[PDB]
């Protein structure tokens, strides 16, 4: 929310086992590498996956270590963690007793309880199963819960937080990949097209500007066949919309056209992760090298001036701010 | 937020320019009272009217002194103030730099810059004058706002928070005096009657279940010509409700009927402000007494029993946790 510290969620290699978490503080310019491990004495696990910060909790989830850990903002200390979670990609909060988790290869959306740690139900997603289900990034306008449904899916879900249930659902592109809300209350997705040879399916790929308030797509803007683009998000206003497609592309909302040219345009650098600050629109953008050493972070203003870079963990692949 | 301190404003006299601010403690049962006057050597005002608390900043609005302060709520100092409001009521965030603050004898409600202190802009109420305007309070749902418009009104209205506008109202029994929102996203509001000889009307005042997505009045509870309800309030989980007439009621806001028995029975007194501590549902009710000798405040457990009573300023009608 304020923007005053940055956390970065280092996958790490898929079963190796060496997710790290990195802080960095845009003031002293200063990085912080293995804070989990090095506050709790215990590794972070494997594939760790998103974040958010609550009133001085980190909420970490590890993708493939089946688990979210509740942190101290401060000290990094672990203060609690909900397990059996098949596959978790994101924690959204709907009050302080009741927060949706998200999951690949499960059809559910798990329900728990933040002050007890505890799983209190599910969410059963309509014509999803154990094999190919996936709910990925959440957004909340009024008593609705808007999801999308990344991986070998092609819609967003409508959920009604007062009854836990799916309530209505929109078909997209195939594989929206991530789901945001405006300033103005239209959500976006942007999809990544499958790709070639895909048991699923290969298409163009689109940006979706869709009101929240009545469920209705307003504008699709189509890429090119062979673009698999990816997480769409906001400036800290949210007035103006980023996303990476190769290069890293930024619109106002109220654009009724994409523009020709990139932010970022891409040349050496492929853009693995991407954030912006909420605080002063400063752009980050995480390059995985060889997937194998120290990951880094370039950090631009917003207007295109490169300020800083910084080495962190292994495979840089999302961001959190406090 | 969390319910560790409760600020009470203090109206005092109407036009006498006694009105302060007290703070409680309820671990130590301990009343600080004057608390702005002796932090800032600066009497309050005249009718200290209402507050929130958002990042350890009150807002205080004093109605008849035009302003609203905000202070520390740990030292209760001044850190900035708004002034040039006709007759401040109420002020709700829309965001960090935009929040609106209600009136009374002004058919517009003021939009202004937290961060800057100034007033940006004007919302005009339909059919509304600066002779008989009032708006009141205010509860958001999705995009939208929504206010209860009391003396001399009888309506609510939506705010389309993305324009500034008005964008709908809808006809209530006369003087709807507060509004809240419950858990399953409903809006209730209750109405005062007006009274017998007044110039705009009387009539018998009612409690309404207002769906908050449709804008739609689902129950309407009647009560007796002569009655002057006002202050419904909920407790933290927004289950129960609570409001005054003469006694202190309540119900689940499941409930299709209203109880025929009170939670605090009147004592001859004036109960005239209500609240419910969002961490262990203690009731705690304001009696202004006579309106001319210092008010109590009575604290009692969500089951009814008396756990302190104590002190405070001239006519207490509004609290804030802090
Ligand atoms: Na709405
Ligand atoms: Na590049
Ligand atoms: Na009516
Ligand atoms: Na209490
Ligand atoms: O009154």
């Amino acid at each position: 929310a304020t923007g005053d510290g940055l956390f970065i969620m280092n996958e790490g290699n898929f079963q190796y086992g060496n997710a790290t978490l990195s802080y960095y503080d845009p003031e002293t310019k200063k990085v912080e590498n293995e804070i989990f491990y090095r506050a709790n004495a215990m590794k972070l696990g494997d594939v760790a996956q998103s974040m958010i910060v609550r009133d001085t909790i980190g909420w970490v989830v590890v993708n493939n270590s089946h688990v979210i850990f509740a942190i101290s903002t401060n000290t990094f200390k672990e203060v609690g963690r909900i397990t059996g979670l098949t596959s978790p990609r994101y924690i959204h909060f709907i009050s302080d007793e009741k927060a949706y988790i998200t999951q690949i290869w499960d059809y559910r959306i798990f329900i728990v309880n933040p002050k007890t740690y505890q799983i209190t139900g599910y969410i059963e997603c309509p014509d999803m199963t154990m094999e190919t289900g996936s709910t990925e990034q959440m957004v909340q306008y009024g008593k609705y819960v808007y999801v999308n449904c990344w991986s070998y899916q092609n819609r967003i879900l409508k959920i009604d937080t007062t009854t836990d249930k799916v309530v209505d659902q929109l078909t997209v592109g195939i594989q929206p990949t991530s789901l945001v809300m405006d300033k103005n209350f239209k959500m976006w997705t942007i999809t990544d097209g499958g790709y070639k040879g895909s048991p699923y399916g290969y298409e163009e790929p689109s940006l979706y500007r869709i009101d929240a308030e009545t469920f209705k797509i307003e504008k699709q803007f189509k890429f090119q066949l062979g673009d698999a683009p990816s997480e769409v998000q906001l400036n800290g206003a949210g007035d103006e919309l980023y996303w990476i497609n190769k290069d890293i592309w930024r619109m106002s909302v109220d654009e009724e056209r994409v523009p020709v040219r990139p932010f970022l345009k891409y040349r050496d650098t492929k853009y693995y992760g991407l954030t912006v600050s909420p605080k002063n629109g400063d752009v980050y953008v995480a390059d995985a090298i060889d997937y194998q050493q120290q990951g880094m972070i370039y950090r631009y203003t917003e207007d295109g001036e490169l300020v800083d870079e910084f080495y962190v963990g292994i495979i840089p692949g999302a961001f959190c701010w406090k």
